[PDB]
């Protein structure tokens, strides 16, 4: 859903993820460090699923400013 | 992210949460504002998540004096 976070936002547009089961965010005043962990059709192959937290990982640090660190685990729908 | 994990271990010894689906603390000092959404039976009641949140709260407020605020919100799991 595009009308949460900012991070959430993103990662709703990029098709083959189907949700994010846990998003972690750390604040010190601007600056964020963020672990996501989204979730992919489970019959994807490991490689398939590193390559959309490859993309969501790329989306994140073009789209949102002042990201010190992201992490994208991926999991099972 | 110390406290990350040391609120999520905390969360994860308290009975009828069934997860964390969301966690953000700002770093206010060197104290710490905390939110997060917890998950629980989508059956329970409202009043019975808001007891669980309850219980979340004062945990997370005493076992980590470095937090300073804590909000804690619910939604349903599968």
């Amino acid at each position: 859903d595009i009308y949460g976070d900012e991070i959430t936002a993103v990662v709703s547009k990029i098709e083959n993820v189907k949700g994010i089961s846990q998003l972690k965010t750390r604040h010190i005043g601007q600056k964020i460090w963020a672990e996501l962990n989204i979730l992919v059709d489970p019959d994807s192959t490991i490689v398939q699923g590193e390559t959309i937290a490859s993309r969501v990982k790329k989306a994140l640090t073009e789209q949102i400013r002042d990201i010190e660190r992201v992490v994208v685990h991926f999991e099972p729908a």
